């Protein structure tokens, strides 16, 4: 299997240029309005945003955390369906990477535990934003601020609230330290399983409680009740319980795979969800 | 440093839903022509035997009226009455093994997924393609103009897929017909290895490296019996921009992939990855990296 992002051409049409004296980034134009990181001001007429070459007159604006959102005089005709939404540690979104407003590359993305995504930007990045699509609406769930001296990648949603404890300034930020996506990782497991690899499923099973405290003394996430209930389409298509498979990673984790591997891999992958492995099984 | 794909807008607005009976699959549709596999009919006779109507081309919503049709090797051309006003500019081409492109998978005529891919050496692709996504397509995007490499007609046994270029001719030894097919031997892709070992330089892994050159002879020996393609001269000019970089000559970094290759990676990962990866192409690191 692999990561596989959505078709960016809904997201394309929105890209556009922000600029205020030298600094320039990347804005999303929905409607009548821009939205770009505020901290390109680092009046109206102060702004210069652009599609292309073509200049959109900004007539107001206002600042909401830590976004821009730049009212223009021409609402945009590409504009999807969409929404705004803030998305969860573990969930996975693509990335359309743009510099100068043009777009440059779309890939996959999963939001770690600690709020940090491992992501690939350049200078000039800023205002990239990442989606998700379903039926034709897109969900915009992160616009890009920051990379860490990790070299990992910190944003905000579509409102300006920042994903974890971070700050739009020119400072250092460490990031708290990252865990294993459990949840993902069962995804993985059950991929494995409706594809025959399955002789890691043994004869035990788990209380959440008990797993989840064994997970988090491998630097594991806990699972939540929300995380048992997306598992609910892969357990019932495979017809292994959720805490069964919990239960068989509990060993995985005790043991190892010896020289085993799992769809032809020996490192458990956790950047896929149930969303993800349901997306591409079927 | 991600699998990148191209922006994939352009090719959106191109694909289209072709339905011939009782089959259904996807078209690319360009200026006032629709590209897909001829098998959506299931030879020569068979497509005498059919007549413009049997053809059911929508985009989207709306049909599109068929007013010709002819056949170019394993690819069916479609005459509509209608032009397409979002056909970019484009140039169908015949990639190289080794080669990466981005494959926007379809479903219905309905764009679904983009993932980069890259040509095997034995001329299949490791893609991600279920029933239905036959007519996705293959492509690469230089200034505005989208290149065509590729277009989806199957699914191999072992779970790698084979398909035509845009003329119709199928990239490696395969027929659209109903059977079980095996591809030759496959091999991994020296030159795009060591493009990605550069890469995790310039991301600032560097486990890897060590004070030791090699000859390009003798790298090839050690390449060889690894089943690895050979490095030409050409590979260590086309690396010549990441060299300079990094300021590790191509030549010290195949004695790091030699010992690579000799020791293994003692249970450490490189990008992240366990395993030598070799679908990243020399530009693709560039295009990324700067
Ligand atoms: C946007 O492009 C900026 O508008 C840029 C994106 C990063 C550049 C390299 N890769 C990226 O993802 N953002 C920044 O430069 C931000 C700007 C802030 C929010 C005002 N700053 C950082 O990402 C930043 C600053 C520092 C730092 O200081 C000193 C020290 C260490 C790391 C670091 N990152
Ligand atoms: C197309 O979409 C057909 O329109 C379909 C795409 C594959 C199906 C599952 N995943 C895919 O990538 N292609 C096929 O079904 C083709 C059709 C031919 C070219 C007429 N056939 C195969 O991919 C195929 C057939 C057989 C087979 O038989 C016998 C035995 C083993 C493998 C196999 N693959």
């Amino acid at each position: 299997f692999r990561k596989m992002a959505f078709p960016s051409g809904k997201v394309e049409g929105c890209m556009v240029q922000v600029t205020c004296g030298t600094t320039t980034l990347n804005g999303l134009w929905l409607d009548d309005v821009v939205y770009c990181p505020r901290h390109v001001i680092c009046s109206n007429h102060n702004f210069l945003v652009q599609a292309g070459n073509v200049q959109l007159r900004v007539i107001g604006h206002s600042m909401q955390n830590c976004v821009l959102k730049l009212k223009v005089d021409t609402a945009n005709p590409k504009t999807p369906k969409y929404k705004f939404v803030r998305i969860q540690p573990g969930q996975t979104f693509s990335v359309l990477a743009c510099y100068n407003g043009s777009p440059s590359g779309v890939y996959q993305c999963a939001m770690r535990p600690n709020f940090t995504i491992k992501g690939s930007f350049l200078n000039g990045s800023c205002g990239s934003v990442g989606f998700n699509i379903d039926y034709d609406c897109v969900s915009f769930c992160y616009m890009h601020h920051m990379e860490l001296p990790t070299g990992v990648h910190a944003g905000t949603d579509l409102e300006g609230n920042f994903y974890g404890p971070f700050v739009d300034r020119q400072t250092a930020q460490a990031a708290g330290t990252d865990t294993t996506i459990t949840v993902n990782v069962l995804a993985w497991l059950y991929a494995a399983v409706i594809n025959g690899d399955r002789w890691f499923l043994n004869r035990f099973t788990t209380t959440l409680n008990d797993f989840n405290l064994v997970a988090m003394k491998y630097n594991y996430e806990p699972l939540t009740q929300d995380h048992v209930d997306i598992l609910g389409p892969l357990s019932a298509q495979t017809g292994i319980a959720v805490l069964d498979m919990c239960a068989s990673l509990k060993e995985l984790l005790q043991n190892g795979m010896n020289g085993r591997t799992i769809l032809g891999s020996a490192l458990l992958e956790d950047e896929f969800t149930p969303f993800d492995v349901v997306r591409q099984c079927s």
